DNA sequence: CTCTTTTTTCTCG
DNA sequence: GCGAGAAACAAAGA
């Protein structure tokens, strides 16, 4: 789950159970709650979900007046509503009840996270996660983009994934971005000059636009389109949509990564 | 059997 | 401060 992937999720889920008592939360691995298990039961139960909101790749339940529970899927998350009978699968490790359903979170590697703040620690939160800005053209500034870019010797990728460029893209959403925009993985950003750098933030913006209306690449979540529109990704030993080159995978900082040698060049 | 592969945040030098 | 590498964890493929 990229930011288009946590946006498709965010919502359904704002479509499903906002308005929604809570009426019991369980857990079979209480471990991944990081502000305490017992806590979030004891100040969650009996209120009620009024909104779900998204920072990046974070889900942010509104419960309550003043409660925010901050979700991060990592890399499988993976969240359904299912009948008050459903019978527990492998994975499944907490659950919110509702009287006529219930939402459960399941994810195999354990990675992802729920931390239950205030309303007014939010967006000290975020700022101490030095998130960048959401990736649409009125928040992520070009102009800002571009100084950073200028001033640094980290190669693109790697840079772009640490979300304080702007925030949202990951493996998948990153090499799809560069392909795009025409620019190698490897590339030193003060190496960028003006119209690509243009071309890249546009890119950026673009690109998740798109996925988010495609509901995302593949529970909730599960009906996506996005990954039939993929160019790069996954793609190695294909041919290349532009040039006809085959695809190439290389690792850059310890992830698999996809591009065109051709359109790409470094 | 081993090794590699698949978001965030740490250690190490 | 930096980059390289790895950990947190599980499962599948070679
Ligand atoms: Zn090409």
């Amino acid at each position: 789950p990229e930011l288009p992937e946590v946006e498709t999720v965010r919502r359904e889920l704002e479509k499903r159970i906002v308005g929604q008592k809570i009426i019991s939360i369980e857990a079979t691995y209480p471990r991944m709650v990081l502000t305490g298990f017992e806590q979030l039961k004891k100040e969650l139960t009996g209120k009620t979900i009024q909104g779900i909101s998204r920072r990046g790749k974070y889900l942010i339940f509104e419960i309550g007046d003043d409660f925010r529970l901050i979700s991060h899927l990592r890399m499988e998350g993976k969240y359904r509503l299912a009948t008050l009978d459903a019978p527990r699968e492998k994975h499944d490790h907490l659950t919110m009840k509702f009287a006529d359903g219930q939402l459960i979170y399941a994810d195999v590697r354990k990675f992802g996270t729920w931390e239950l703040i205030s309303t007014d620690q939010v967006l000290p939160y975020f700022l101490k996660k030095k998130i960048g800005p959401e990736p649409t053209y009125e928040d992520f500034d070009e102009k800002l983009f571009r100084e950073k870019l200028r001033k640094s010797t980290k190669k693109i990728k790697p840079y772009l994934l640490e979300q304080t460029l702007v925030a949202g893209l990951g493996n998948i959403y990153v090499d799809e971005v560069l392909w795009l925009a025409k620019i190698h993985p490897e590339k030193e950003t003060n190496q960028l000059i003006e119209s690509s750098i243009h071309l890249l933030h546009d890119s950026i913006i673009e690109i998740l636009q798109k996925a988010i209306k495609l509901g995302g690449s593949s529970a909730l979540g599960s009906t996506g389109k996005m990954q039939n529109e993929l160019q790069v990704y996954g793609k190695t030993g294909e041919k290349c949509s532009r040039c006809g080159a085959e695809i190439q995978k290389i690792k850059v900082a310890g992830r698999g990564t996809h591009f065109c040698p051709v359109c790409q060049q470094k």
